[PDB]
């Protein structure tokens, strides 16, 4: 569209390159691929990325430039089937906020204008499976151990050890259960920043799960002693837009809003 543009994983490191913006971050996971950066650059002055002075697009460079050097940011790591490799990331430099967004050797980089909160959430449930809200009374426990938890699960350890580890009483047993299902499609969000000569990032992020009882909000908040606490809530726009917000509030720059 007139602000969005598709480029290849190739494609994209090419054009960080020569614009000299550094490295894309690392969530995108771009991987390094002249006989190869005049090659392709038949392929973009083609798509008019590229005008025929050899000169990038004046603002499909500084999308590359914000997603690069973004003072404001939220990494995400989408989860599929195996072999999936969905990417995704919200910057912010200046003002203007880009959402680079990558799915197998595909890239797309975005412009948006961010004033809400909730105009984030179809970005972040975009790799998800468009399940609705679950139904159930909210339940808290220590994010460190829910962190354990789940570790656990991706190394192969039986469901049973995994909730007797954390607890679980029979209350949210079906509901925490769904949790960890393995047919499970879900996102892990983290807020950074640069600021004060800092790189500050969040030590715990904000997770969007959609199980079969529903999409599932998993999101922190810090006591008096430091430890974080997760709370898990009915994952609805309201409360997923919500926890971004206050992720990004726990930051020193304070929220976006």
């Amino acid at each position: 569209g007139p602000n969005a543009v598709e480029l290849t994983t190739d494609q994209a490191w090419c054009l960080a390159d020569v614009l000299g913006a550094g490295s894309y971050p690392w969530v995108l996971a771009i991987t390094p691929p002249s006989a190869f950066l005049a090659a392709q650059s038949a392929e973009l002055t083609r798509m008019g990325v590229v005008n025929s002075a050899g000169a990038v697009d004046p603002r499909v460079a500084q999308w590359i430039t914000t997603v690069c050097r973004a003072t404001q940011w939220l990494d995400l790591r989408f989860v599929s089937g195996p072999g999936d490799l969905l990417r995704g990331m919200v910057a912010r430099r200046s003002e203007e906020t880009v959402v680079a967004l990558r799915n197998a050797q595909l890239v797309t980089f975005t412009a948006m204008d961010i004033g809400h909160q909730h105009a984030l959430v179809p970005v972040l449930t975009a790799g998800l499976s468009g399940r609705k809200p679950a139904r159930f009374d909210d339940f808290a426990l220590p994010a460190a151990a829910g962190a354990r938890a789940d570790e656990q699960i991706r190394n192969g350890a039986p469901l049973a050890e995994v909730l007797e580890f954390l607890g679980v009483p029979p209350s949210a047993r079906p509901l925490v259960e769904s949790v960890f299902d393995g047919r499970r499609t879900y996102v892990e969000i983290v807020a950074g920043e640069h600021r004060d000569g800092h790189r500050v990032t969040t030590e715990v992020g904000v997770s969007i799960i959609d199980t079969p009882h529903g999409r599932i909000l998993v999101h922190p908040t810090k006591a008096f002693d430091g430890e974080w606490i997760s709370t898990f809530t009915p994952g609805s726009a309201d409360a997923i837009a919500m926890a971004v917000e206050r992720l990004t509030a726990s930051l020193p720059s304070g929220s976006w809003f």
